[PDB]
C-alpha cells in the first residue's frame, strides 16, 4: 500500500508512487525525477496520467516506452493547473530534469515537495521568495551534521587536473569514467573537454544522453569508440579486472588506464580533503573515487530550511527506522528554536 507521505493532502495526487498498483482516489501520479527508485513500477503497460519535466517525459517515452498520451510534460517557472490546482515545477539542483513542485491548495494551504534535491542559496531568489510554505516535503538523504563534502565547482577541478596532468605526461593513456543512471554528467564532460576529445559509450547510454536537453550535445557524446579517449562504462565494471577486460578490446591504441568513480559522501570523507586525494593502482590501471554529490550537505540543508521557515517538515527519506525519525525530528526542532520560528 501507498504510504502517506507519498500523498499531498486535500487532493488526488501522489508523488513518485508507481509501485503500488492503482492507487485509490489518485487522479494524477507526479514524478519528480527519472531514478529507478522513484519511478519504480512504471512500464510500458502504465495507463494513468503522469505529471514531470520536459526531460523527464522524453525518458519515459523514449527508456521506457510508456505511451505518449499518458505523458503531461510541464515547463519550469510556470503557473500551469491540473485538475483545478495550479502547480508549479522548480529545478532541483539535482540530474537532469529533476524538479521540486509547488502545490497551491484551494484552501489556501501552500506544499512544497524537493523530491530529490541539493539545495543551493540560489534558491532563496526563484519564485520562492516570500513565498508561505505550509508543508515541506524534504529530501533527508544527509539529514545529520557528519556530512560534509566539497562544492561540485571544487570537485570538477580536481578531476580536471588530474586527467589533464596524466594525459600530458603520458599521450596513449585512456581514461574511463564509471555511470549507472542519469546525473553527474559534469564529470565526464568537463574531463573530456580539456582533453579535446568526445566521450565515446555504447548505444544505450548514448540514446540516455539524447534524451536529456543538453545545448550541442552532438558535438560532445559519440558511438564510435575508437575516436574517443574518454569512455563511459558501467559503474559494476569499475574495478582492476574489468579494466584490464575493456583494456584488451581497444586494439593497442593505450597503454594505461586512469579512471574515476563518481561517488556520493563516503566514510573517507570524514577523514582526507579532496585536494589531498589519491588513487588505488595494479600496474598501468589507477582508480579515483571523487565525492560529487547531488543531494544538499547537512549544512546546505540547514540553510535552506532555515530561510524557508516551513510550519511543519514530512521527510521522504531515511523514514524507515525509528533511530532515523527520531534524529531528523531532533534537528528540525533545533532549526527551528535557533532561527525563531
Ligand atoms: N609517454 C612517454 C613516452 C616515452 C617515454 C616516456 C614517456 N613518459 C611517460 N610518463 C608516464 C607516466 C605514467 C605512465 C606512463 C608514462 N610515460
Ligand atoms: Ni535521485
Amino acid at each position: 500500500t501507498c504510504p502517506f507521505y507519498k500523498k499531498i493532502p486535500g487532493t488526488g495526487f501522489t508523488v513518485d508512487a508507481f509501485q503500488y498498483g492503482v492507487v485509490e482516489g489518485c487522479t494524477a501520479y507526479f514524478l519528480t525525477h527519472f531514478h529507478s527508485d522513484h519511478y519504480a513500477g512504471l512500464s510500458k503497460h502504465f495507463t494513468f496520467p503522469v505529471y514531470c519535466s520536459e526531460i523527464t517525459g522524453n525518458l519515459l517515452k523514449n527508456k521506457l516506452h510508456v505511451q505518449e498520451q499518458y505523458i503531461h510534460p510541464l515547463p519550469l517557472d510556470t503557473e500551469c493547473i491540473v485538475n483545478g490546482v495550479k502547480v508549479v515545477l522548480l529545478d532541483a539542483n539535482h540530474c537532469p530534469g529533476a524538479v521540486m513542485i509547488l502545490f497551491y491548495l484551494p484552501n489556501g494551504t501552500v506544499i512544497l515537495h524537493t523530491g530529490d534535491f541539493r539545495a543551493d542559496p540560489s534558491m532563496e531568489r526563484s519564485l520562492l521568495a516570500d513565498q508561505k510554505v505550509h508543508m515541506l516535503y524534504l529530501d533527508t538523504t544527509y539529514c545529520s551534521p557528519e556530512y560534509t563534502f566539497p562544492s561540485q565547482q571544487e570537485v570538477i577541478r580536481f578531476a580536471i587536473n588530474t586527467a589533464f596532468e596524466a594525459v600530458t605526461l603520458n599521450p596513449h593513456a585512456l581514461v574511463v569514467c564509471g555511470t549507472y543512471s542519469i546525473g553527474k554528467e559534469k564529470v565526464f564532460l568537463a574531463i573530456a573537454d580539456v582533453l579535446g576529445s568526445k566521450v565515446g559509450m555504447s548505444q544505450e547510454k548514448y540514446k540516455t544522453l539524447q534524451c536529456l536537453n543538453i545545448p550541442e550535445i552532438n558535438s560532445l557524446i559519440t558511438t564510435d569508440m575508437c575516436s574517443s579517449l574518454v569512455h563511459l562504462l558501467p559503474m559494476m565494471q569499475i574495478n582492476f579486472k574489468g579494466l584490464q577486460s575493456h583494456l584488451k578490446k581497444c586494439g593497442g591504441k593505450y597503454n594505461q588506464i586512469l579512471a574515476f568513480r563518481p561517488t556520493g559522501w563516503t566514510h573517507s570523507n570524514k577523514f582526507t580533503r579532496i585536494a589531498d586525494v589519491i588513487p588505488q593502482t595494479k600496474g598501468n590501471i589507477s582508480i579515483y573515487g571523487i565525492p560529487y554529490s547531488e543531494h544538499s550537505s547537512y549544512l546546505e540543508m540547514k540553510r535552506f530550511v532555515q530561510w524557508l521557515k516551513p510550519q511543519k517538515i514530512i521527510p521522504t527519506v531515511n523514514v524507515g527506522t525509528w533511530k532515523s525519525r527520531s534524529t531528523m525530528e531532533k534537528y528540525f526542532r533545533e532549526w527551528k528554536l535557533e532561527a525563531g520560528y
